């Protein structure tokens, strides 16, 4: 894809007008916000009024402990580990406001933006860049029933929920036909009595040879053409999917006491849908190995542009990288600025073995 | 490049076998490390004997304030850091051993490989996949008087060390032709009574844009076509550098009670001249996003294949992103074993 450069010719807000802000309040934006708050570049964070549905601190404050984020040997919860990431941003004077960003407008730079509830056209306020971390949500079919036993049976996550004590030895159902099914059902066969695969078709996302090992196994049946329609459950637990064969019209019950989603994600890209180049699955495309999205000025971090590792740590190391590209492109514009005094001019100062 | 794909029809090692070896032991190899050991891969970690200068654990074991990895908002010690890292790795399985791979040999698959002191062609090791983490050196110039202040005077690290009282309000120098030296001497002048720049070439490598605001700071003097060719002080402390001039030849004496280089990031690639792919600077070549080096089976994570962003939680991340795929391949590979 290319990059569009955005003409420098929209007014500057009188309302607030900020060199960077960061959307979205998981561990990329924290880790962007650290290093720009260290910078003295004084970044605004909106961490969202219950955005997109999570509290401030993202997917992580719906889990509980953490065991790979690096630095913890003891393991930390999610919800402490994000006070933490919360903390820091704000002792090195990050500005964190409590909204939801509604609305931005990446036509012009210095870009726009809107909060919900100051939507009004003469409420915006400006960016000279912005870093994206909206994050993500693990896609959820919503089946007549999904809604009394979501996290009571039902889940999208088989390695974070599978030893929980009410799977152990009981038949567990994946929904799925990707490596990502196919790799939690094989976890799935330490815990469960059985696991059924329910395919929506009838062949494979996943290597044609690893799914042959699928089948092979003793405690696993992949149900070809099959589609769940139904969670039904006694008021504490699921107790059994109805199922459908598509191709034979076979359809019937299917007891279980666990339901595991492992058909994606959903990339939070409401706010930029139509401004910034996005790939099949939704996701932010970015310049291979950088924030950089479509948009001169514009950054994204986090899951809202990686599908593919999904990690604290990778979201983390991901807002750092936004960061320093849009600390790099606000001192480059500084630089450029004949009117700002040298002695006025913001210079990074993020290395420590220089690289000349 | 070119993905090179390994023959795996090499000789299995009688002295040792892994699934995975991660060699290095800064926030890339560790990371990579608890992934791979939770994943229950076993993975054999080498975190050095002083390797490139370090302790294990890697570049952090030279600062005492570690503040913008999160998680630590009060801050931490390099040392403590890397010691929580080492710490985790072993608790979930990582068999950590102390010693420096001396030799690799990427030719086939599983790969060889020899630690320090042991490389006898017998003496080989093998490892299905490795994870090549060995970060980064810092290399001093060719500066008489160097041994005596460097730490004394003379520092690696301007963001790291410009705060301390011997330097605040006296004359500093920095050594450096580019945007780190721009960016070094820019920041010295929020402590230094006055910052040089002595720049080896005749341009600036920075923009001109950049070039043209260093010249033009007011405590900075930007000193084109000039090197240092002595450090002197009192025999405790640095007070000044001779320097000489490229062009002209002539030499001068420069009152400085610090100086610090803005060049010396080394990446430490020598296990694997000429046999993966390496940019100009010596940087392991990656599939962007990703991890993957010029041959099949080979990762990199951390400094050694990031010459951009080099910071301890980009290291960290990639180090994550090595050991997703080095999992994956060896998932792919356990499966179409039949
Ligand atoms: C159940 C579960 C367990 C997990 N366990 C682990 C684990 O053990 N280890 C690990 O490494 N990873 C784990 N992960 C993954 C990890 O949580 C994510 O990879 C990571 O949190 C993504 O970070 P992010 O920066 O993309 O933002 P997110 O964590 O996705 O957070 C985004 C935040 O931005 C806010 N936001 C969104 N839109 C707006 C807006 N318009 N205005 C303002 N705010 C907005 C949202 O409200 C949210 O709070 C887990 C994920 C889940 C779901
Ligand atoms: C003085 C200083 C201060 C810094 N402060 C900060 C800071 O505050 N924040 C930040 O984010 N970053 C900081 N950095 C940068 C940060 O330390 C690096 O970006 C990061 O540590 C790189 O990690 P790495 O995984 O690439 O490995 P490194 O940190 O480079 O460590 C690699 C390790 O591997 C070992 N090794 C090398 N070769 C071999 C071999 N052949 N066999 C076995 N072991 C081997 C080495 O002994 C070393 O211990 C600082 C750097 C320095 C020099
Ligand atoms: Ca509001
Ligand atoms: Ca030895
Ligand atoms: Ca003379």
């Amino acid at each position: 894809f290319g990059v569009r450069e955005p003409k420098r010719t929209g007014e500057v807000s009188k309302k607030m007008h900020s060199k960077v802000v960061i959307i979205g309040s998981g561990p990329g934006g924290h880790t962007a916000a650290i290093y720009l708050a260290r910078a003295n570049l004084e970044p605004v964070l909106y961490e969202g009024m219950l955005a997109n549905g999570f509290a401030p601190g993202g997917q992580l404050t719906t889990t509980t402990d953490v065991e790979n984020f690096p630095g913890f040997p003891e393991g930390v919860t999610g919800t402490e580990m994000m006070d933490k990431f919360r903390a820091q941003s704000e002792r090195f004077g990050t500005k964190i406001i409590t909204e939801t960003v509604a609305r931005v407008d990446l036509s012009v730079r210095p870009f726009k933006y809107w909060t919900e509830g100051e939507e009004e056209e003469h409420e915006f306020m400006t960016a000279d860049t912005i870093i994206l971390a909206t994050g993500a949500s693990a896609k959820r079919l919503f089946l007549p029933g999904e809604e009394t036993y979501w996290q009571s049976g039902i889940s999208a996550c088989a390695v974070c929920d599978g030893a929980v004590p009410i799977f152990r030895q009981k038949p567990l159902a994946v929904i799925g036909g990707g490596d990502s099914a196919a790799e939690e059902a094989t976890y799935l066969t330490k815990y469960g009595s059985h696991v059924y695969v329910l395919v929506r078709r009838d062949e494979l996302r996943a290597s044609k040879i690893m799914a042959k090992r699928l089948t092979s196994h003793p405690k696993v049946t992949v149900l070809w053409n099959t589609v769940a329609t139904e969670a039904k459950g006694d008021g504490e637990v699921l107790t059994s999917l109805t199922i459908k064969n598509t191709k034979t019209g076979e359809t019937g019950d299917l007891p279980v006491n666990g339901l595991f989603y492992a058909i994606g994600h959903e990339p939070a890209t409401s706010l930029v849908k139509s401004q910034v180049e996005l790939d099949s699955d939704g996701y932010i495309k970015t310049v291979p190995g950088t924030s950089q999205t479509s948009v001169h000025g514009v950054f994204a971090a986090g899951d809202v542009q990686d599908k593919k590792y999904r990690q604290a740590i990778t979201s983390a190391g991901s807002g750092c990288i936004a960061a320093l590209e849009a600390e790099r492109l606000i001192s480059e514009e500084e630089a450029d600025d004949e009117s700002l005094q040298t002695e006025d001019v913001h210079v990074p100062a993020e290395h420590y073995l220089g690289t000349d």
